[PDB]
């Protein structure tokens, strides 16, 4: 049933090549660059493996169906295995994004490891293997579940409805909530730090203008409390407090000037740590946004088709969905570009590997 009228097959092969190339560069950058050895970038590498296996195993079979007028050319029991691999890789992807969002949030609230990251990644893959499992279990026993007019697709309306809910809308919702609370957490952490900075800076000025021990002691006690809210400084403040208690006003004032170097060092370090987390959250927010928006047409159209079953042209719906599948496959090529545009470490690593300089 081969059709030679397929300029679409040129555009799909581009999407396969951008997907495989981009994701190998992500996989090599997390493998080789120490500056990317962290839990977030381990999940982004697992995401890249899911994208790479879509480009090798799922996307070329999808191109093969376009060439034969969406008439399944492979043996008939490979249809349910193809859909299984297709739904598993993308389900693993949305639970990866949702695992990154939740991990970052929990990491702020619990301020206190490769193995912990690999436990979570492996848990996300097992969760996606088990939830996607009804597709081959029922679809290999009943062709009517994975075939409509000799097209291979998920043909049971109930798998599409229940599947979209448990594998798209629920983890999207968890992703959206945990991302929003992460942005509020980080704004509050930046805000509490600035408040602590004002209290420390103002008290240092009081100690500087002090003529009496009581003023220095009151200011240093207030400084100690602020330091606890944000240690090495707390001990240094206690030494300055001891001088003030024994009436050594001048000596305590000098010790307070010594505190300034410790205060400035910590403030700048914790303050540039928080703006690193905020920038990281923004890039993840582009990844998150582009994964949902690119898959939204396919899911919403497919839910509209179930709702207006009798009333709507299923031939036009099936044509649009075929297009909409490829907007979703194009997302497999976007994550590496996003990292090039907004992460210098990824841009630098990609630049060397393309030049085949694999040495650190
Ligand atoms: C008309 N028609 C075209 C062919 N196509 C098709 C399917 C079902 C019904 C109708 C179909 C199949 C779906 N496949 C994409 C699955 C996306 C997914 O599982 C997922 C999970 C979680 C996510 F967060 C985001 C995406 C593309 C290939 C098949
Ligand atoms: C499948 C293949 C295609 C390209 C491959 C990668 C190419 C190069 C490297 C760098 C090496 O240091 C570790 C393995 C790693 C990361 C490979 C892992 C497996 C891989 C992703
Ligand atoms: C079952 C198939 C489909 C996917 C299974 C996922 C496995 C193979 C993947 C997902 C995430 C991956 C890890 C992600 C991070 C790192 C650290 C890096 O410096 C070297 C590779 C290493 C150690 C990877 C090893 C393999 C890994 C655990
Ligand atoms: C995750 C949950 C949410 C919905 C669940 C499915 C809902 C209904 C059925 C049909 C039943 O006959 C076998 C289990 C099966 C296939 C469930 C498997 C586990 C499942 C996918
Ligand atoms: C929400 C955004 C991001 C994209 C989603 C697009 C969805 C909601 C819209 C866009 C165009 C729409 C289609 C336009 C016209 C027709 C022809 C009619 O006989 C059957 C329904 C059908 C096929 C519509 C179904 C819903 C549809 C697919
Ligand atoms: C985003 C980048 C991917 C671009 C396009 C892929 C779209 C593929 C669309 C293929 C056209 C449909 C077709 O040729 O098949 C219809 C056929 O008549 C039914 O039997
Ligand atoms: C994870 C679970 C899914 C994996 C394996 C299930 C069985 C795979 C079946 C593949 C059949 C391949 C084949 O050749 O099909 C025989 C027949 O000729 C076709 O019509
Ligand atoms: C909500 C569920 C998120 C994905 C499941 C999972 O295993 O997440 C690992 C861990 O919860 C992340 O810190
Ligand atoms: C095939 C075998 C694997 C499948 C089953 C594996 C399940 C492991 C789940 C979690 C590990 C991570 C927990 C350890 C990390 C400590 C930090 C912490 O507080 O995490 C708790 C949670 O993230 C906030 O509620
Ligand atoms: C949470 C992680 C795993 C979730 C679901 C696993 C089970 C998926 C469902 C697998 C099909 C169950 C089955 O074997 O059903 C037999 C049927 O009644 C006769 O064909
Ligand atoms: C005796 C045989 C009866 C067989 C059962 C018939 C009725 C059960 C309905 C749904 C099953 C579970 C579906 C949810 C999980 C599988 C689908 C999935 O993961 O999602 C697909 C994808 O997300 C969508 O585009
Ligand atoms: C629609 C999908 C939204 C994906 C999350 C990315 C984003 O920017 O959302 C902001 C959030 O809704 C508010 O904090
Ligand atoms: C291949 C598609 C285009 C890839 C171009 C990515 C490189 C790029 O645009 O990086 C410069 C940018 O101004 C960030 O510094
Ligand atoms: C499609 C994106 C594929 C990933 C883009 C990888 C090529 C970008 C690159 O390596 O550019 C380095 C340079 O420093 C930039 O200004
Ligand atoms: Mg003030």
């Amino acid at each position: 049933h081969l059709q030679e009228k397929n300029w679409s097959a040129l555009l799909t092969a581009v999407v396969i090549i951008l997907t495989i190339a981009g994701n190998i560069l992500v996989i090599m950058a997390v493998s080789l660059e120490k500056k990317l050895q962290n839990a977030t970038n381990y999940f982004l590498m697992s995401l890249a493996i899911a994208d790479m296996l879509l480009g090798f195993l799922v996307m070329p079979v999808s191109m093969l169906t376009i060439l034969y007028g969406y008439r399944w050319p492979l043996p008939s029991k490979l249809c349910a295995v193809w859909i299984y691999l297709d739904v598993l890789f993308s389900t693993a992807k949305i639970w990866h994004l949702c695992a990154i969002s939740l991990d970052r949030y929990v990491a702020i609230q619990n301020p206190i490891s490769r193995t912990k990251a690999f436990l979570k990644i492996i848990a996300v893959w097992t969760i996606s293997v088990g939830i996607s499992m009804p597709i081959p279990v029922f679809g290999l026993q009943d062709d009517s579940k994975v075939f409509k007019e000799g097209s291979c697709l998920l043909a049971d309306d109930n798998f599409v409805l229940i599947g979209s809910f448990v594998s798209f809308f629920i983890p999207l919702t968890i992703m959206v909530i945990t991302y929003f609370l992460t942005i509020k957490s980080l704004q509050k952490e930046a805000a509490d730090l600035e408040d602590n900075w004002e209290t420390l800076n103002d008290n240092l000025k009081v100690i500087e203008k002090a003529d009496n021990a009581a003023q220095v002691k009151d200011a240093l006690t207030k400084m100690r409390a602020a330091a606890l809210d944000a240690d090495i400084l707390v001990g240094q403040i206690d030494d300055a407090l001891k001088l003030a208690n024994e009436g050594k006003v001048k000596e305590a004032q000098a010790a307070a000037e010594q505190l300034k170097t410790t205060i400035n060092a910590y403030i700048q370090k914790y303050g540039q740590s928080i703006s690193n987390e905020q920038k990281a959250c923004k890039v993840l927010g582009i990844v998150f946004f582009l994964f949902v928006v690119m898959w939204c047409p396919f899911f919403i159209t497919n839910i509209m088709a179930v709702i207006c079953k009798e009333s709507c042209n299923e031939d036009v719906i099936g044509a649009l969905l075929n297009v909409f599948v490829w907007i979703g496959y194009l997302n497999s090529a976007v994550n590496p570009l996003v990292y090039t545009l907004f992460n210098k470490t990824y841009r630098s690593a990609f630049s060397r590997y393309i030049q085949c300089q694999y040495k650190e």
